[PDB]
């Protein structure tokens, strides 16, 4: 009878690099707290760099800005630390906007994968709220 799809276990301590401004996209890499890299300024929320001459996006709230701009115009971040870090969970399934709860890492949590795209995570007061399949381990 044992629940197959339901898991327990931590929220993760590391950042996507996702090929699109979504967070519903799989990921290119997952950057471990306290990784240095080189971004471009894109937008309000999101930031960019280039892999493979491929266009990657990283979410700024995730990164701490260690160095002032190059010649080329990059942005030296580095992913916050785990004391830092906040990994976002939606009240959407489409993962943008809307009620978040943001949690640091190595906070226990259980969650539902029934192959929809997305976890599933239960609140007693708050009801169901969702995350990424990469952000709960």
């Amino acid at each position: 009878n044992t629940n197959s799809n339901r898991y327990e276990g931590k929220v993760i301590d590391s950042a996507p690099l996702l090929p699109k401004m979504d967070f519903k996209s799989s990921p290119f890499r997952m950057y471990k707290v306290g990784t240095e890299f080189l971004v471009y300024d894109h937008n309000q929320y999101w930031y960019k760099t280039y892999i493979d001459d491929k266009l990657y996006y990283m979410y700024k709230s995730f990164c701490d800005v260690v160095a002032k701009k190059d010649a080329k115009g990059r942005i030296k971040v580095r992913i916050k630390s785990a004391k830092d870090l906040r990994i976002p969970v939606w009240n959407n399934i489409k993962l943008n906007s809307g009620k978040i709860k943001w949690y640091a890492p190595n906070v226990k949590l259980a969650w539902y994968n029934y192959r929809r795209g997305y976890l599933e995570l239960w609140y007693p007061n708050d009801g169901w709220y969702y995350t990424a399949e990469y952000f709960l381990k």
